[PDB]
């Protein structure tokens, strides 16, 4: 059906009491004073939509006469889209739409609307105007740079920014420091003063595998509370595996330090394994596998993710997110493909408006993001989708199911920034891009589509005009996707049923309502459906939770997303309490020969 | 006795073995490698004078075929004054003086000395070359700024400097923030921050106001912050601050950027700071109201803190140099020779005016705000022990009376001096702004206390014409350079007579000169066990009165010594208020009640057994 009949039937929908205390905790506007600016979902919608439709003011293409409708035109499709909570920005966007403009523009009926007034909202977006999450920032080896990139990380996370760095740059605790005759601390441990920093005013902390300090930073967290820590492989995925399985060794050095080490590969490996085991961390960024699929790389390069890993970006680059609710796009046992299309072209256009907008706390992440535009068009929903399309998470039927349904993202999305480029203007740096200096340059490992040979095609027109660098990732949304109803991002549903009581509402709709009153006493208690008496089989095999689902299917699944998403994904790879250090080995060793670009682990019941 | 003179009595009197130590471990110059480019106090003294000496190459009244000669005089007399160890400069200028420059040319005797070796020299200073001890920057109510006065203090503290803030700017703790209609965190914790950067790279003066709402967590923050020296804040009149506890009044505890606000009682708030350095020592008392009374370029500017020390209140991006003249040398049959004493002054305020030319800081601000006041820090150093010579008791008003002339004499002929260097060389940029200009009678410090008054009146009046620097003189710690120069630290009697440290004895020269060395002998063991002479039988009762040490000396005669020099200082002085263990929290308010009353610009205390 068009997007607009499956408008029709979301747009009178109102959040849940549950995301209403979400909205009225945090999303709704309230000015000086304190009060509401925003009592209603509706009026985030239209304040939003308005300031990312004022983009359209740049656009080279619009006649001037035309340009008011235009832009009208795009709030109002924004504004629908996002009334119906078919497709939401990252928070930041929905916190920060509008900042510093007045408060007699941003909700006035859009009938009132003059090119005077859209002109204006333009010109007063203020400093605090920022409005994508992901950011990264270089930490190079001198207390100056140092101090330079710890006040960065506080102005980004003033804004509401995510920011992430490598910290491999700064030389081993111990080396010579020429300027003091003295030794240097090491980047642990000036990785606690960025600590300290936030603790004031959420981070990614990265230090390569063959950083001689990587063995002090795998046990760093046992303080660096708001750091996520992960270990850097730069180098490729296949190189590493196959020193594990030579059970070779890994030399430890660094270029500004006489200090080296030889370690076994597989002892460093259980290290992490260990830790991680013990306390979910850290993680594993394959670097070097962002870096494949780069269209920059090497004139630019990849050393570090945002906070929660999706997405990779070289130094002072930032990413703006939105996902599309794909649980709202179910009709009758299939995935309505004509309205989806349709919305993956609005939200890349949404998206990369944002950009035009966007105001960042400084100058070289302004420049950076202006050279790349890349964006972040993700989904959730996706585990309350297969539920109703009565789908078992954990199956290759589901994993089949996920890459056929991203690659038909994968495709309209680059099909759009295609255009995009067309009418707007190219990103600056695609002239030096693999997508132009490459024959069959690909931003992902395909593999698992009938879709491959389409998208194959639609990069080669990219050669030509393109908007975007890269175009997609898969986010947690955890808050996005309370806001819509629905699950989160790629993960199955954590638990069907918790406390005032909640139960999903698709299981509500499928399972007998007496059975749901029987077993919801057990079903809140053990967090499953699987040992629960009576219950229809196809039932406990439909919908199973995030424990139900093994590490190697969790795995495989994220692999499924990754083959379409030329950025990276969220994916937490939960594990039974019963696992061994071992089984989390297998996960990494496993993980090394799937296309997944970064793990995160964590054993349930181990905090 | 000429100066020329007192230097041959000195020159080739060799530094203590403990001396000697110290100058291994800290000041000889090494390569890349930890070799030794100096091995005797002799190399620091010519690395030093050369470098500071070649500050003359920007003298305009030098004509361009005479500066080699006039370089090289310069260099001479620096050299011996420093080998003889009768003026010192701070640690920083002993340390990074030469930084960057040719091995070949840092210790080249000075007859070889070219033109253009000097002018080499001049080129050749790097981004390390950074010569001055004292610092303060501003922190703003922003995170903007607050993260730049964090990269700062990482790059003043790197290069070897102290620096302190105010850090009354920062809005209360839980004051609402626009940005994120979140709440402040509040000084203290930012200050944690401040803290948490010092911790890596290897302190810090820390102020908060009085009626600053957070004051009161402020005065608890270490009961952490182990870098920072803590003080609190009183920008209002010392006079105004005594009245309101005499009357028992209210402090107004606001912020201009909260709706924070609050009533206290100043007395139950003196009482918790008086509780507090009872316990610990912590926080002393900034009498900035009582700094920006004396200060040139108030209200212009401002000075709303000091270094980690006190010694020296600086306004935002100040910096300041410091060097000491060890007055015990000056000792001759039963006076101070005064003829020697003045040529030094006139000398030491040249050279530290030269340090400015050739300091290199590592932030635009301050290299501009040093240039345009060019303020310097001549203290002294040794007074304890030249008072041992002169056979006068630290604790009796002879010894404050003393002291206030000896300042008086000090602080008239480094302010000539000034007068000079501003005919010679040109006057600093904001003379012309200043109070020695705009104000009729403006004098830097209290006086009151000496014959030298009316002369000093007349040479202040004379620098409305012409003058160097903003302010001159203070009295530092002196905790190091008191040790290479074998003699007592600043003002501060000596700690102890005998005792040892981290190592072996140290024991005061001038008791081993006086005392019968029978009966010294004897009494060793006693003296350090007991840590002072006052009940050891055996020992002549005059000498028990002239050789007390600090904790002979009761908590109003150090405060009221601290008052006699800080008459006779432009900047300010520091000094321990040192009271016996049995001291109660009484005792401590009232040493605070008789500072107010007092001229000192700030307070610190310690109550022996506390820590
Ligand atoms: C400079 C100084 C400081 C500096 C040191 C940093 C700097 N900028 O150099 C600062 C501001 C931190 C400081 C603070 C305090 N100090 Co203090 N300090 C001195 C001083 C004047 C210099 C000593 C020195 O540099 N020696 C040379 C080096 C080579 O020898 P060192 O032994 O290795 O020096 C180190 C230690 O002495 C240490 N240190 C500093 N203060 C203290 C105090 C004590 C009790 C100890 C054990 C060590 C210690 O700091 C030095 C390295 O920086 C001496 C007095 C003197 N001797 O002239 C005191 C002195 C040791 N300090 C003293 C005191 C009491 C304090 C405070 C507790 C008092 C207060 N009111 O705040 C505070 C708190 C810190 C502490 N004591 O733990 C007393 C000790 C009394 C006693 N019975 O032990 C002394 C003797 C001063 C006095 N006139 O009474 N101090
Ligand atoms: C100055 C200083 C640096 N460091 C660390 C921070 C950086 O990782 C590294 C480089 O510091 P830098 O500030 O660049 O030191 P430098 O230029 O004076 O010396 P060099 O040329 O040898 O680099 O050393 C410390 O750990 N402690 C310190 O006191
Ligand atoms: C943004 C922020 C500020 N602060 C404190 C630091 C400063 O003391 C003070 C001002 O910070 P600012 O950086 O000035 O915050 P702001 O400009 O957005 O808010 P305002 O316009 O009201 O000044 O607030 C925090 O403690 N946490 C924070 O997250
Ligand atoms: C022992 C040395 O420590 C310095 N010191 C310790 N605390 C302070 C303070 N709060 N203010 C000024 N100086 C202080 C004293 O000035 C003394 O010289
Ligand atoms: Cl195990
Ligand atoms: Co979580
Ligand atoms: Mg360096
Ligand atoms: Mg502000």
């Amino acid at each position: 059906m068009k997007l607009s009949d499956l408008i029709s039937r979301w747009i009178d929908v109102e959040p849940s009491k549950n995301a209403q205390i979400i909205l009225r905790d945090r999303y709704f506007m309230k000015d000086l004073d304190g009060n509401y600016l925003e009592t209603k979902w509706e009026d985030v919608a239209r304040r939003v939509a308005r300031v990312v439709a004022t983009a359209e003011l740049l656009n080279p293409s619009y006649k001037k006469n035309e340009k008011l409708d235009r832009i009208k035109e795009w709030e109002d499709i924004f504004f629908r889209v996002l009334k119906a909570r078919l497709f939401i920005p990252n928070s930041p966007t929905l916190f920060n739409a509008g900042l510093g403009v007045k408060h007699d523009l941003l909700w006035k009926p859009i009938d009132q609307m003059t090119l005077e007034d859209y002109e204006e909202i333009y010109r007063s977006r203020n400093h605090l105007h920022m409005l994508s999450a992901c950011f990264v920032v270089p930490v190079g080896d001198s207390i100056e740079e140092i101090f330079e990139a710890v006040k960065e990380y506080a102005l980004i996370t003033k804004v509401g920014g995510g920011v992430g760095s490598n910290f491999s740059e700064l030389r081993p605790k111990g080396s010579f420091v020429a300027g003091t005759h003295g030794k240097a601390s090491g980047p642990v441990s000036f990785m606690h003063v960025f600590n300290s920093a936030i603790s004031v005013v959420a981070l990614m902390g990265i230090l390569n595998i063959n950083h001689p300090d990587i063995e002090e930073f795998i046990d760093a967290k046992k303080v660096l509370n708001f750091f996520n820590l992960s270990v850097g492989f730069p180098m490729d995925k296949k190189e590493i595996l196959k020193l594990y399985e030579e059970d070779g060794e890994l030399e430890l050095s660094h270029p500004r330090s006489t200090i080296r080490k030889k370690v076994k590969i597989r002892e460093l490996f259980r290290k992490i394994a260990t830790n991680a085991w013990k306390s979910g961390d850290p993680g594993l960024a394959f670097l070097g596998e962002m870096n494949k699929y780069y269209p920059l790389y090497p004139h630019r390069k990849i050393n570090s993710t945002n906070p929660c890993g999706e997405i990779g970006l070289s130094d002072y680059e930032a990413c703006n997110l939105g996902s599309i609710d794909v649980a709202k796009f179910y009709n009758n046992g299939f995935v309505d493909l004509e309205a989806l299309q349709e919305l993956v072209q609005i939200a890349v256009r949404f998206l990369d408006n944002v950009i035009d907008v966007n105001v960042f706390p400084i100058d070289k992440i302004t420049k950076a993001v202006k050279e790349s535009r890349r964006l972040g068009l993700g989904i959730m929903g996706f585990a309350d989708l297969l539920y109703k399309l009565e789908i078992p998470y954990n199956s290759q039927e589901a994993r089949d199911f996920a890459a056929n349904l991203m690659a038909f993202i994968a495709l309209h999305a680059h099909r759009t920034s295609y255009e995009l480029g067309k009418e707007k203007g190219n990103f600056p740096l695609l002239e030096i891009s693999r997508y132009r200096t490459e024959d069959n340059f690909v931003p992902f490992a395909m593999g698992m589509s009938n879709y491959d040979d389409e998208i194959r095609e639609v990069m080669k027109m990219t050669k030509e005009f393109r908007r975007n660098v890269a175009l997609l990732t898969i986010a947690p949304t955890g808050s996005i996707s309370n806001i819509a109803d629905t699950s989160s991002g790629l993960e199955p549903n954590f638990l069907l049923a918790y406390t005032l009581l909640y139960v999903n509402q698709v299981l509500r709709e499928k399972l007998n309502p007496e059975i749901l009153k029987r077993i919801e006493k057990e079903l809140i208690e053990k967090g499953s459906l699987k040992d629960i008496p009576d219950v229809p089989e196809k039932i406990k095999k439909v919908f199973v939770v995030a424990l139900d689902i093994d590490p190697m299917d969790h795995l495989l699944m994220q692999d499924a997303f990754q083959r379409y998403v030329d950025n990276n994904i969220s994916k937490t790879i939960n594990m039974p309490q019963s696992a061994t250090v071992d089984d989390v080995l297998n996960v990494y060793l496993e993980a090394l020969r799937t296309n997944v670009r970064g793990i995160t682990v964590y054993r349930d019941g181990s905090l």
